């Protein structure tokens, strides 16, 4: 699990979204495994606006932060999960690293802020759903 809190937005894995996330839906993209819901409390997270390909992600299954190199956001084929069928995911970044289902929502960050959240795992790769292109997260 895990979320990004920026302004009056909550960003979560679409597959881990709650009924309150869906009842307060702002935006969702099944292709990206992202959902944004509205919050009453102001979020203090900063979204990275950059093209960094290095950063640090939290891995709950190891209670550790790992530094990783990651690919630029791409359309990647992702195998079947306990949450999705084997399909293409857009705006996905891969790194060599440890990712289990419960690691989803772990934040990836660079010097500029939040880059994305863990979304995919397996074959010794971790996929992160990019958020840096969602410029609208940083106003009203
Ligand atoms: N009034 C509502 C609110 C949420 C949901 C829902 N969330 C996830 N799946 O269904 C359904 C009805
Ligand atoms: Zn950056």
């Amino acid at each position: 699990s895990g979320a990004i809190y920026v302004g009056n937005y909550r960003v979560v894995n679409r597959h881990l979204a709650t009924h309150n996330d869906w009842a307060n839906l702002v935006w969702e993209d099944s292709s990206r495994d992202l959902l944004v819901s509205s919050t009453t409390a102001q979020g203090c997270d900063t979204i990275a606006r950059c093209d960094c390909q290095t950063g640090v992600y939290y891995c709950s299954s190891r209670r550790k932060h790992y530094p990783v190199s990651f690919s630029k956001p791409s359309l990647i084929f992702v195998e079947a999960s306990e949450y999705y069928p084997a399909r293409y995911q857009s705006h996905l970044m891969l790194a060599v690293g440890h990712s289990e289902p419960g690691d989803c929502g772990g934040i990836l960050r660079c010097q500029h802020g939040v880059v994305g959240i863990v979304s995919t795992g397996g074959n010794g790769l971790v996929g992160f759903a990019d958020v840096r292109d969602l410029l609208w997260l940083d106003e009203e």
